[PDB]
């Protein structure tokens, strides 16, 4: 039981020689410079995130170049993620630049575009043309981070809503709005996103963090916008609203992974619910074998302070316990004072939680949840991990070119490092969101196709020796195909290391 | 499994009609006024904490009077806790008021009292006379919140340590020091504490939060200082250092409960370890049936902001999941901007986590950990809870005068409110640190001794009806003695409510 | 696991001071005499069975009188069971007294009553008028213990079946027939049974072992034949054919208990299946809380020999492991050479298996299978047993007048004797089929109604002292109502014995 | 739970396409002829047992030749087992050929050899020279199958015991004696056995069923008598007395397997205990991975009747449920009326029990009991079976030359047939005592050493196709070494069948 086990823990237990969980950093003004990026990598960053809500192609290009240059200098592979601006609902302008909303007052919100540059406290524009169809009397309309809460009373006309102001707040031009009891039906991809997705393909980004995913159909639309050139880019779906949570199984099916986008989700859904949503979404991703990310306000105070709050530390740790592949940094690295320190703190917490983690229970729990039968490669991976626990093997080596084999193994939560040997560099980057995995690139061109698998295997083992995971006399559990089979791994071997 | 179960959760699940967890508030300048206190109670405060590190008997008296007056006005019983200053290690004074410590420099720390008003960056006084005996070469000496880290190189003489300065920092007069690899042997109770403990007895406080508990022997010394007059005051032991963690079983034995004092513990022990310590200590308290409190930096940002960080919310929730009876507020209520809001937020998070909580697994887990044989009353309580789950009983009533019976029941984590009927008002207050329990006072003097137990039972049931926990046709599971037995409860009944 | 546990067993483990399982003996020519019956009781008989297939009211009356006289002399209460003849299918007479059936031959079986005294190997009568409607081409018709197997080829006419003889066998007048792939639709109760049931009511028998129960409807018909005068007589349903097995849940619902009637079942169903049927039926009875009996050929060789076969000993033991309340003796006591010895052997085996029995796993297993909620009295019994395990209580006392409370407790398999205090003598007899229970009669008339329950309780405890189950300082777990509640027991107490 | 599961069973469930359990037949006058043996094999015999207590080398040779000739004709491999006479304790002769022992009488038992041909009811010879040293006053001495029970009163002298006769019985010349509370210290191997063991080596028998094994030291003595020429012959140790049961772990260590020799054990140990001993011994063998046999009186009545008793059928079934590799036939095939039928009945019961068997629980239960870590090949086998359950693989193929690999796999109880491909014919025979395994011989000489393993693998798969275990599209889980490793199998593959 989790209880009994808590009882076996000690604060003085030594931590592991490897950190399974992966850290994602958003790149902003604090972290754009190659020197800053180098600091981040050394501090522990595996994925760099660009938020297309901010900046421009020009700004983001600089980031891409800088990431590649910094990584190259440090001899490492870093995933690059494009985080779309996505569809937004905004108010228009107010006369005098500003508008003073008092509690108890009546105001009128309209989608009549005549009003975009002449709102007043009395009547102003919200730019979502379907506002009236989506909202009903009683529904709430949040403006300015959810700070100003208007309540919908009636349809003055087909484009205008009569509202009550429920609390006082001055609002300036063009605030964002939310609609918590409302199924928002903006397209999956805005016009800027479209230009945003193409750019991502062009500059060869590894993954897309797709904002605001309402549906399985929307993911497909994203896949389709990426096109043929974009087929191997991973689409990670951010769950930030009600519809996304509701549609999670279908979204998970379509996607390559999930982000638990807590900041938006937190407004959209009452905040106390975000915890249940985190546990559910992470678990469903774990069971499915797809990467899952916990995001937002994880170490927020460290945007300005050298040290985190107790609640924050607890939060990074619980996300790992929850089963997340990744934790994420937003403002703390984009605009913060202590970018290197925040990352270093997060890594340290992740390592500590990892000691407490019962990797074994996790393996068995996951294993019971799989449909039987399933697939030959899946059985190979699961049983191979079981072999790891049975022999106390100190490392694992897998051959994956797509990266599929590696996710399938990592999914089973072995208690040792997993070493993936890949013939694709992008695969090395893409695997930066999978917990517990390290990649070794094997250049097929220079070194040949390695059909008998002996070379790739030697390289993974050597890498394991090099990082100190194994010494002679240790077991290493190895996964690939035999000589005949193609397209998956049908074999496991336990080899002694010399 | 915890996994499978996460899968059954929903964000839209309705929360409970009762909140099990209890909130503790520290009373400072923001919250001293009767009006402020009334706001706190309404917001959800069950225990008011006075920190004797700050203020004076005079200041704290005002708090006591104000708490009682506010509670009286609201018709409620609020526990009063005395939080001792405890033994402190401080530096002396520096010449010019200040002293500029540079990285790489050598300085001398002495316990020679000749130096208390004439330290300099070169040599200054630390007021802990045993410093030299407790520290060895290689050990670290933290000054100013742990900001300035000196390392011990050698014993210049029997009272003076030659130190290296490991990082730059200007330090002013009389900073606190810590000794993380060091067994500090200050007495359990300072001279001020002694005057502090007596005052607490005199003003009739409910509990002591005893700072810095190193040992079982120390608790006894506290018990002894309280004296005969003080025998029914609960001693809650704060675990804030290494020795306290190491000695936890024996401390738990001696104590009436534990506090996981994260702020001090966090310096003393590396911070990433505080998480393991939290899980262990809470669990050991749950298994033992004694109240456990999670403290410090739980909603820290709310000292200054209307809304919490994501890490903070996650932290309050995980503490409940961890199994804590209580969560605590420190600065957020002592000196904060939004005292009512912070408490309201904490209560709301606690209620939400409670939905996710698997009360049933918790009951069984706890039950397996008890040694056999145990005790007739313990079996009665455990099996009575089992009855609650078996019938789906919506309330529970227990008779306790000492409060013992009530803790014993609450310990088994029923999924319904527990209603305790007590003949002692102090018991009603003392039970404010036990999760899931509500007290009804029955005035033996006015209403008689009630030996057949029918009256006390009627009152608990009526209270349950009144708060809406039960309606006619519901089961209420009831615990007390039969007609012969005295000193414990040997009986359980399932009664139908009319 | 059952495995690990087998590992903790030893042949030299001392057996218990009590035998939980109950033994049933069929009374025949060997055992009718009062002296023989006295030997049987001393040897271990708790229930005496009269088989109404044999004997007459006159013969069986002698048995009843003798049982009562023997029991009275020995100061004990013995249940009396009436085992009905039930509906039978028989052939008619053959010419010359006999008829020689050869393998490969054609013969004709008819229900034309003209043929009842003039069958021949060529054509003879079977007295079940529905034979033709119930059988189809391909079905088998067993005659003479299943020794002669005819196969049905066709309907010669509406009353006559053309058969193949599948194996050679000479058959004499009036052999029994079976129909293994056939739903036999004889009435539940024959005309003789009807006279048989009334007689049982008149002579005040404790239970009916109702032969050949096909259906829930049939049990009701039995209940109805017993009438109002017969309402408190238990109907134990013997499962001896296909339909009975198929309809077991509904039959179990209607019944007061089950017999696994292996001898008939063994012909009807292939023999290798009887094992699966035994395990299922016993388990379903255990889960339901109703008494279950394992019957037939249990110690068969002991009909003629002083000592049993290995297979036999294993069989009595496995029935206990299976979870049976009772084991039964048929021919071994009805017509056998060593009636006392066979019973003594069975008792000894039962005691030995009981040591190996994991009473605790059995308690938990049963407990998990109950639907929540269930009932206040059921929770009281289950949790009270849990109390027994938690304290290591050496005895249990329950108050039951109907005997209901006692079955409910025994159902939970405590590891100590259960002592039932009853105000009905019939209850003491009826409880002779419930494992692990001993009855003390309390004469309400002589000693009063005992509403405060103190007297009945003292008597059960004294009885426990007397048989040596408890000594001073031992715990005894006690079950009854409190002062208000009537109709069930809502209370448990753990009392110390003096 | 076993309970819940019983609930999922049905009598109409179809049985498997394979029978896991193996049947052993003792060859006597009824079964010696090649035609009889052919009938036995077809009926289901996998092992033929020769009992060297009866017959002579000459008689047994005929059996060996006949077995080989019958097997050869049927194209099958049948194991040959030599069942030793072993050490015996016998009385001497009585005057007049006979001696009439009355209850209550005093008689004298002596080891003075002067008395071997002149015993009388007054004084006679028992031929075990250590009788006096091994027995004490109070001990029992059984003569004639345990029929005549003498009790030891005193040592008349150093070679003679004064006895009471406890029950009447006429005894003739040279009856066997037992000593149930006595540690008998006959040598492991008699002089005839020695000639018996050598003969077995010479005629190339597969295994020895070693009678009466008291100790681990004794097994070694057997191993040593077999010699170098005899090194690959399996020693199966029969547990027939107290000492053997007591010393079971050490005996199991030394042995290649166990027989639960119920007929002797049943006298030696009280019969009701044989059940506990059966469960323990079988389980310990299962956990250890060594073959275990259940023996004696399993279908005894079928020595004379066409059909078994209910107790008998239950007995064969429970032995399978117990976890036995093998069931055995003794008299039923040696001297019986219906040798083919008895075997056919046993096979049928075994198949039926197999349906009820929870192979999966058995796999997991066994797996938990293994020490971790263990061995690379052991993990390969266990995890490979886990693969079978995960994919629903319908067959398994293993390469074993010693037969070791095959036992290791079978040990884990897969729910599908296991097909072993071996280069040794003796291995094919020896594997006839391992449940759930079928052997295919691959002639290394004719077909080469097959180092890449492709041929042996093709043959096992083809055999599986041929018996219908697999069709195209099915998974077959395959076990052997990779190209480098020698002496064990380090590899598992899941292959699709075409
Ligand atoms: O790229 P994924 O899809 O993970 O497939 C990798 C697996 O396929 C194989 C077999 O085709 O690749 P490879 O041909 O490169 O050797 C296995 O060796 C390898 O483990
Ligand atoms: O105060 P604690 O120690 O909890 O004891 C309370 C129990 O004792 C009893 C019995 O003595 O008190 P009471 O006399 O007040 O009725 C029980 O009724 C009650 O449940």
């Amino acid at each position: 039981s989790q209880l009994a086990h808590n009882l076996t823990l000690s604060i003085f237990d030594p931590v592991a020689n490897y950190r399974a969980a992966r850290i994602i950093c958003t790149i902003g003004p604090s972290t754009q410079s190659v020197e800053a990026l180098k600091g981040l990598i050394q501090s522990g960053m595996s994925v760099a995130r660009m938020n297309f809500s901010h900046g421009s192609h020009e700004y983001h290009q600089t980031t891409i170049n800088n990431v590649r240059q910094a990584a190259a200098e440090l001899g490492v592979n870093i995933a690059i993620a494009l985080d779309t601006k996505g569809p937004e609902i905004r108010t228009g302008q107010f006369v005098g630049g500003d508008a003073v909303m008092e509690r108890g007052a009546t105001c009128y919100v309209t989608t009549d575009p005549a009003f975009a540059d002449k709102g007043t406290k009395d009547k102003f524009y919200i730019d979502y043309q379907n506002l009236s169809k989506v909202v009903r009397p009683g529904n709430y309309i949040y403006i300015d981070d959810g700070i100003l809460i208007l309540q919908v009373q009636s349809h003055e006309d087909e484009q205008t809503l009569e509202c009550t102001v429920t609390n006082s707040h001055t609002i300036s031009d063009r605030r964002g709005v939310n609609l918590p009891g409302c199924d928002v039906d903006l397209p999956a991809v805005s016009a800027k996103d479209r230009v945003d997705l193409q750019f991502g393909v062009e500059q060869g980004v590894d993954m897309i963090f797709a904002s605001f995913i309402r549906s399985a159909e929307q993911v497909g639309d994203v896949r389709k916008a990426l096109g043929p050139k974009g087929r191997d880019i991973m689409i990670i779906c951010k769950i930030e609203n009600h519809q996304g949570v509701q549609n999670i199984d279908s979204i998970i099916e379509e996607s390559d992974g999930i982000m638990v986008a807590r900041g938006d989700l937190g407004v959209e859904i009452p905040a106390e619910k975000v915890v249940v949503a985190q546990k559910i979404l992470i678990s469903k991703c774990n069971v499915a074998g797809k990467p899952v990310i916990c995001a937002t306000q994880m170490l927020e105070s460290m945007t300005y302070n050298p040290r985190p709050t107790r609640a924050e530390v607890s939060d990074v740790a619980n996300a790992v316990f929850n089963g997340a592949d990744c934790v994420m940094l937003s403002g703390e690295t984009a605009k913060g004072k202590y970018p290197n320190e925040v990352v270093q703190y997060m890594a340290r917490i992740c390592l500590e939680a990892q000691s407490a983690l019962n990797e074994y229970v996790f393996f068995n729990s996951i294993k019971k949840l799989q449909h039987i039968p399933m697939s030959a490669d899946e059985a190979v991976c699961s049983s191979a991990v079981n072999s790891v626990y049975e022999t106390k093997a100190k490392a694992m080596v897998v051959l994956s070119n797509t990266g599929r084999s590696a996710r399938l193994v990592a999914k089973y939560r072995p208690n040792c490092p997993i070493v993936c040997v890949t013939t694709r560099l992008q695969t090395c980057r893409q695997l930066n969101i999978t917990q517990g995995v390290e990649s070794v690139f094997f250049d097929a061109d220079k070194l040949g196709h390695d059909e008998g698998k002996e070379h790739r295997v030697a390289a993974g083992v050597e890498f394991a020796k090099s990082k100190g995971y194994v010494q002679t006399g240790d077991y290493c559990v190895v996964i690939h195909a035999d000589h005949k089979v193609k397209g998956y791994a049908n074999q496991t071997r336990i080899l002694l290391v010399e």
